[PDB]
């Protein structure tokens, strides 16, 4: 057969306990090896699985590949996926769903699609863009199997424009970044760079595609925050860090900075800072003996971010005491290396940002204080002003 | 009684449910630095029948400055700053203030005003609802 689909992938049991890893080599290279010999195979696997609860309640209590049974939720085995289906989104069928008119002989599309098989054009993204830097070998693998199915049942002649291939690129990218979501959901730290990206070769600019799914209600984990700053376009963006801190030797490691140097060095800025003024700030704990690695995730779509030493300050602080930074907090402003604060840009418009549902409590920085007056006073009413004077008392006030 | 009625008038906008007419509240006046009697209490007043009726605790360490009206309206703290070194003095962390405190802001030193965690409060419904956390 052409296709296997698995039916209600929440039933499936299989009696032999090796079969596991058999399919993980068969999605891995397209054939296993039972006893003695190799045997490969065209047939193509789907997993149909029935959701029960809504996709808000799964997305923030589990990851959306719960409805799989338990003996099948392995890491790697999700690994092989090359495109997961949301089909919550897709309308329950009607009649009205239901065309009318003319369509292609349903044999003869088999047919097409069968000789369609032995072709490829995993290459055209090749001839007009580069993909990201966040995607591993497997989402190359992945994506360009996508993007040639889909030149496959779209431009079978061919011929083809660069916007094709920018709106199949980009559909195969937001389908493998929800499944890799739902990895680093699963898995903890090892599928980090889920932030998908795809570098136009002749303008430069790199696009970055998100799924389609400030602050939740509760006390986060240390070493998560939120801030919001003037990205290179003009605009007021928030973004999310979250730090990672293990058992190391002083180690920095950083993710989601779109690559860039600015905050790259903000960053090791504020990380010379943490090391100089560990002894104050945690009271006791050596930097020396942990490994920090940030992560900035962007929300907003705004882009990124110069500023950033202020609030990778306030993480490092927040995961070397492993106590929680305080709820609904929105970090404001810059420092320098010598613990001199920048004001925050855009006063007015970072607190309009802040004032998207959810957040209410905001530190201030004191250069910040002749900008108050600039503040609507509905808009100021609304928020705790937690109005700190220097790196150090941000981030107490951030912790509380 | 102004606040007893107020908090009378605007049981639902601050307890949702908890009725006044089924509780009969008592409140002490306690004096702790032999300073005399004061007229402001209305406002203070008020938040405490809200703190008692919801069995919410107060936030630690914070300070209620300012009165109110019987309509609603939030009166200016009078001479803020020496009420702000007295707080500092008590071992106050927050502070609670209505908007129009606001411009006496720059008339306080930085310093001082560095030491506390205001939360500025804009209406009584609105300060008691800073004043719960």
């Amino acid at each position: 057969w052409d296709v296997v689909a698995f039916d209600e992938v929440a039933g499936i049991s299989f009696k032999d306990k090796d079969g596991v890893q058999i399919m993980k080599d068969y999605m891995a290279s397209g054939s296993f090896a039972r006893g003695r010999e190799q045997m490969e195979a065209s047939a193509s696997m789907v997993f149909v699985g029935n959701i029960n609860q809504s996709v808000e309640s799964l997305v923030k209590t589990s990851h959306l590949l719960a409805p799989f049974p338990e003996a099948m939720i392995d890491s790697a085995f999700f690994d092989r996926f090359h495109a997961y289906i949301p089909g919550w989104e897709i309308p329950k069928m009607r009649p009205e769903f239901f065309t009318n008119r003319y369509g292609l002989i349903v044999d003869y599309l088999a047919e097409f699609f069968r000789e369609m098989r032995k072709r490829s054009f995993a290459d055209s993204i090749e001839k007009y863009f580069k993909l990201g830097n966040n995607l591993n070998q497997r989402d190359v693998i992945a994506v360009r199997k996508t993007v040639s199915g889909l030149m496959k049942l779209l431009y079978p002649h061919g011929q083809f424009n660069k916007e094709d291939v920018r709106q199949c690129l980009e559909y195969a990218l937001q389908v493998r970044r929800r499944v890799k979501e739902q990895l680093k959901k699963i898995g903890g730290m090892e599928f980090y760079d889920v932030h998908f990206s795809y570098i136009d070769n002749d303008t430069l600019e790199e696009h970055f595609v998100s799924v389609k799914e400030l602050i939740p209600e509760g006390p986060a984990k240390p070493g998560f925050l939120y801030t919001i700053g003037l990205s290179n376009k003009g605009m007021p963006g928030l973004y999310r860090l979250e730090l990672q801190v293990t058992k190391g030797s002083g180690k920095l490691a950083t993710s989601g900075l779109w690559n860039s140097s600015s905050a790259k060095e903000q960053v090791k800025i504020a990380f010379d800072y943490f090391k100089a003024n560990a002894s104050r700030i945690s009271g006791g704990s050596k930097v020396m003996e942990h490994d920090f690695h940030l992560h900035v995730v962007e929300l907003q779509n705004t882009g990124p971010l110069s500023h950033l030493a202020l609030p990778s300050l306030v993480a490092f602080a927040s995961g070397l005491l492993g106590r929680s930074v305080q709820s609904q907090m929105v970090v404001l402003g810059d420092m320098s290396l010598g613990g001199s604060v920048t004001p925050v840009e855009s006063i007015a418009e970072c607190l309009q940002v802040a004032f998207d549902a959810g957040a209410k409590k905001v530190a201030l920085p004191m250069s910040s204080a002749a900008d108050i007056p600039t503040i609507p006073v509905e808009l100021f009413t609304k928020f705790q002003t937690s109005f700190y004077a220097d790196p150090v008392d941000a981030v107490f006030k951030g912790l509380g």
